[PDB]
């Protein structure tokens, strides 16, 4: 294969997208009670990831382009349990700005969330185009959590991600938490659940982890601070290549920020062809920078 060519929403420029960014950012600030005062930031990051992470480099199916999460087949993927709360948050935004494509809106939600939680700037490109219901990918393309480093590595090859990209992207588990009813895992990865930092790598290295079984009969790694790691998270310190990179990001916040920003942009852009006459990527100002 498919070719997906980016097409700018008719007549729109930087100023129109910054308005949508601001609407999202303001609502994140306002609807702050969700999930015991974590807010909607983490679920929006997860949503941008799950809508992008269906991509397959072999035939160019899936990915962020088509916005196919709106269709029932993908919406009801058991892997997507809990993301309805992100979709509902974005629905009134989409009504206020009905000219934005679904894929642009889901991806921009992730960018906005990261920046407003004090993460790196993520350059973002517009032009995703809604595609028909029969372009929805089948369930099963998102990863399982009960596997090891070899599975993680192999899985991310399908998205054209290398070891450094994978380790960088996984740092997003600083954000939010697992929810028993959604995934069969329970607890947060850290203390500051709605601030983007390199805390995931710090906790992985410095906590004393014990293999326990949770109320859904799944194994997870638990620490005495009250944190948890999935088996896929913990595997990053079992594999010697991953461990070297985990140590790097634990000791250099700025490098983690830069590498995350590139890998996350790539994730969101996988499968899309941008014409040479396409506008350059936008960098949005945060509310804080606008004095808002
Ligand atoms: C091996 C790859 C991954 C696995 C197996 C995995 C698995 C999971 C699971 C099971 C949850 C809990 C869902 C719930 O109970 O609500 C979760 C949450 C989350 N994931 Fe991952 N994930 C992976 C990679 C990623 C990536 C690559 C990103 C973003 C770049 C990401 C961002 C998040 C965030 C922000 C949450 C918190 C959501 C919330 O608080 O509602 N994850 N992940």
């Amino acid at each position: 294969p498919l070719v997906h060519v980016a097409s700018v929403e008719k007549g729109r420029s930087y100023e129109d997208f910054q308005k949508v960014y601001n609407a999202i950012a303001l609502k994140l600030r306002e609807d702050d009670e969700y999930d015991n005062y974590i807010g909607y930031g983490p679920v929006l990051v997860r949503l941008a990831w799950h809508t992008s992470g269906t991509w397959d480099k072999h035939d160019n199916t899936g990915g962020s382009y088509g916005g196919t999460y709106r269709f029932k087949k993908e919406f009801n993927d058991p892997s997507n349990a809990g993301l309805q709360n992100g979709f509902k948050f974005l629905e009134p935004i989409h009504k206020e700005f009905p000219w934005i494509s679904s894929g642009d809106l889901f991806s921009l939600g992730g960018v906005t969330a990261v920046q407003e939680m004090q993460g790196p700037k993520i350059p973002w490109r517009c032009g995703r185009v809604d595609t028909p219901e029969d372009t929805t990918p089948d369930n099963g393309r998102l990863p399982d959590a009960d596997k090891d480093a070899d599975y993680v590595r192999t899985f991310f090859q399908r998205l054209n991600m290398n070891d450094r990209e994978v380790v960088a992207l996984m740092g997003a588990h600083a954000l939010g938490k697992t929810h028993l009813k959604n995934s069969g895992y329970e607890g947060p990865w850290g203390a500051a659940n709605n601030v983007f930092t390199n805390e995931f790598y710090l906790n992985l290295l410095n906590e004393d982890w014990k293999l326990e079984k949770n109320d859904a009969n799944n194994e997870q790694w638990d620490s005495k601070s009250g944190y948890m790691m999935l088996p896929t998270d913990y595997s990053l310190i079992q594999d010697p290549k991953y461990l070297s990179i985990v140590k790097e990001y634990a000791n250099d916040q700025d490098k983690f920020f830069k590498d995350f920003s590139k890998a996350f942009e790539k994730l969101l852009e996988n499968g899309i062809t941008f014409p040479k006459d396409a506008p350059s990527p936008f960098i949005f100002k945060t509310l804080e920078e606008q004095g808002l």
